[PDB]
Parts: C-alpha cells; structure tokens; sequence
C-alpha cells in the first residue's frame, strides 16, 4: 500500500463481505429465515435451490450445503488477516492505522461469529497461512473462537470513533462494536457481561442513547428504502442501484444490489385496484407460515411485516401466482413497489437497493432485557419501550414476554432460528418440520471443505 487510499481500499474490501448478509441467491438472511417456524424456503419448485430447500424441511446435509456460506466468511477473515499485517507499515497517520486496524478486527470479530453459529467447529485462522499451514488446520473448540471474537472486539472497542459522520455511515464505531460484543456475550450465556455493555448501547430506553441511537417515532419507516442509516439502526449493510449488476456478476463482489429484494417478491402479481399496492413480480421465497401471521393479525406491525395477497385476491384488488409452499403472505418488509425498481442502467431485479439491519436498537434493547433475566425495573423499561413505539401498553417482563416481543419485532430479518437453538426451544419448535434434536442445531460443513484437510463433519450428518 503506497497510501492512505489504497489502504482503506483494502478495508473496502473486506466490509464487502457483509453483503453476503442479503446480496446474492445464497445469502444468508433468506436462509436462515427458510429454517425458523415463520417461514419456509418456497421459491418456484422443489428443487428450487436445492441448500434453502433442504433447510426448510431439514433434510439438509453436506451435499446440498451451499459451500459459499463457508468460503465466503473465510474470505472476508483472510483478507482481513493480511491486511492486519500491512497496515502498521502504512504511509499515513498513526490515527488512521489505529481506526482501520481497530475496524478490520471487528469484520474479523462478526465473520468469525457468523461461521460460529452456523457451523460451530470450524479452524481458527488469524494470520496469513504458508502453503503447508494451510491445508492441514484443525477445526478449534467453539470457546477458543468466541476467546478470538471477544478479543477482537474489545481490541476495537476505544480505538474507533464513537459517532460516524454520514457518508462514511456503515462503517464500525464504538457503538456498534459494543453492540455486537453484547450479542456475543449474550449468545454464549454470559448475561451479566451482555447486559452491562448493552447499557452502554442503549442508555435511557425509549430516548436517545450516548451513541446517537434511537427508535422511530414509526416502525412502518424503518422499511421505508430511501430512509437509510436511520436513527435507529445500528449495524446495517449498504447496498446501491448504481452498480449496474447484470446477469453476467449476479452474486459477485462487484454485485451490489439486494437480491432478498427480488427473491421476496410474489409471482404473476398484477394490481387490479388501488387498494392493493403496484409491484413487481418476483421469486415467491421466503412465504409467511399461518402460526407467524395468526400471531402478528391484531398487533400493529401486521400491516408493515405481512403482505397478505390471500385478502387482497379475495377483496379482487389483485392476482397472483402461487410458488412453491405458498400460503398467501409475503414478507412485506423487503418487498420492493414499481417505485423502487432502477432507471439505471443494469438489469431491474439486480439492482434494488435496500439496506439490511444487521443490529438495530430495538433488538439490543430485547437483548439487554433478556441478559437481565427478564427481571427488574431496567429490564421493564427496556421491554416497555419496544412496546410503545408501536402504541401497545406495558405488560409484565419476563424471560417468555421477551421472546415473544422478539419474534412480532424482527420478523424475517433472520434472528428467529438462532433465538430457537440458543434458547433450546427449536427442537420443540421445528419438530413438525423434521429438525432432530443433536443434529440441526447448527447446519451441516459443505463436503469439499473435507477432502483433502483435517476438518470432521458435524454430528449427525
């Protein structure tokens, strides 16, 4: 790196990475959606991706794992380990070094924890590999990659700015590397560690936290497309239109539309009254399951989550197609109008253009209360705010009221199934759909990740 801008073009390319949260086929929200008990995979058939298909009925195994959601992250991370060794040499200030290094340890930090909790037993790998290293690492004991997480975060943490100014909006602060070491902490148990960082994040629930975080006045805006790096969002992944992806780098790096946006949509949608809304179609993925909607019909945010064709076809305001596994309702949160498709150049369904919330400040208010036990006057608060914003009255805290609040909140924004298996409810959860308890927990290592090194497939597959 001769400077500071080829510098953080290296850093681009490792924040790149968090496109795979919504960006491509193979992302992982859509996915992880396609295995909790609100939605299946649906698309257009059976075999309509053949990894998201298996997941949803839990057939899944190391076959039809798409490799991408281990190569990728492993990607990220080794770009991220060199990097780590060419940034002190740097020609630029020191401050600089220090706020580049900090934020490629927090991308190490979050893509570590992604691989963590889908796979579980995977090699840690911090430095870059000789040849030799390389094909012979050994899958490490979750803890020893939580130990890394951890450090890296609290590495980070102090060496960041505490408030991003809005064209680098995006990027890691204090803030939201605090927030995310809370989620660590709150993922492995360690409540009193969560909930004390956590405070840090969300100050005085229901007013502005220290960080500038605050909930909308609306929940309905938080999917409003335009309305990006709003207040309340915390860590959140850009995507744009102007890329001008076709068919050609669909799901590459280069590719930066989000592809949920198309894969949520409905089939053969046409609006035959203006009481239903002018849409494109799109690929019927990621359907809304009854349980979710009976749950979700008299709260207030039924109209913002849930897209209900089945009312809509039976009022004659408009007609549709049914995919695979449809049941009449889509998730209405990332599904695009005719106003959101492009007039840039690129092909239309490529380059839709809304970010994706990997944190925002009502899940770590949720997830502050919880690593309190549900318990207590700042847990109550923390649980009466959320309720608020969407004009529901108080009702009592508890460890149950908290994972309820969680699943009517971020629904479809692909929390549900971690929250199943990290509370040990999605054996009891999923049983129906064929999980098996000791074995679906986490999801099957792609089987070329095999041949050739010492890594061992997960239990049961």
């Amino acid at each position: 790196y001769k400077n500071e801008t080829e510098a953080y073009a290296g850093l681009v390319a490792v924040y790149d990475v968090m496109r795979k949260y919504s960006g491509g086929f193979e992302n992982t929200v859509s996915f992880l959606n396609a295995g909790s008990d609100d939605h299946v995979a649906g698309g257009g058939s059976s075999s309509d991706g053949a990894g998201i298909q298996g997941f949803s009925n839990f057939t899944i195994n190391p076959t039809i794992m798409p490799r991408s959601y281990w190569s990728d992250f492993y990607q990220g991370i080794f770009r991220a380990n060199v990097l780590l060794t060419k940034l002190p040499d740097v020609p630029m200030d020191e401050s600089q070094i220090m706020r580049f290094t900090a934020e490629t340890k927090a991308l190490r930090a979050l893509y570590y924890f992604n691989l963590v909790n889908m796979f579980r037993n995977v090699p840690l790998i911090t430095e870059p590999l000789e040849p030799s290293e390389f094909n012979s690492v050994l899958q490490a004991d979750p803890s020893a990659v939580y130990t890394q997480i951890e450090q890296d975060l609290n590495e980070a943490i102090g060496n960041l700015p505490d408030i991003i100014s809005d064209d680098q909006k995006g990027r890691f602060s204090n803030g939201s590397a605090k927030a995310l070491l809370g989620k660590v902490y709150l993922y492995q148990g360690k409540n009193q560690q969560a909930a004390a960082v956590l405070q840090e994040v969300n100050g005085t629930p229901g007013q502005t936290s220290q960080y500038g975080y605050k909930l909308l006045d609306n929940y309905d805006e938080l999917w409003t497309v335009s309305n990006k790096f709003n207040s309340e969002s915390i860590l959140e992944v850009a995507h744009t239109n102007a890329s001008g992806s076709g068919w050609g780098n669909w799901g590459q790096g280069t590719d930066e539309g989000n592809s949920i946006n198309v894969m949520l949509g409905p089939r053969s949608y046409n609006q035959i009254t203006e009481e239903a809304p002018d849409l494109p179609s799109g690929w019927s993925f990621n359907p809304v399951l009854p349980e979710l909607y009976d749950l979700l019909e008299g709260d207030p945010r039924f109209e913002a989550t849930i897209l209900d064709l089945k009312a809509l076809e039976e009022a004659g305001a408009a007609s549709y197609v049914p995919g695979y596994q449809d049941t009449g309702y889509f998730l209405n949160k990332f599904i695009p109008r005719v106003t959101d498709v492009t007039t840039l150049t690129g092909e239309p369904v490529l380059n839709y253009r809304q970010n994706t919330y990997v944190i925002r400040l009502a899940d770590t208010y949720l997830m502050e209360a919880e690593a309190l036990g549900g318990s207590g006057a700042r847990a109550q608060a923390l649980l009466d705010a959320v309720r608020a914003r969407v004009g529901l009255p108080s009702t009592p805290v508890s460890l149950t009221a908290i994972a309820k609040e969680r699943r009517l909140e971020l629904a479809g924004e692909g929390h549900r199934f971690y929250d199943l298996v990290r509370t040990g409810k999605a054996a009891e959860a999923l049983s129906d759909r064929g999980f098996k308890a000791g074995v679906n927990e986490i999801l099957p290592i792609p089987f070329q990740e095999l041949q050739s090194t010492q890594i061992v497939q997960n239990p049961g597959y």
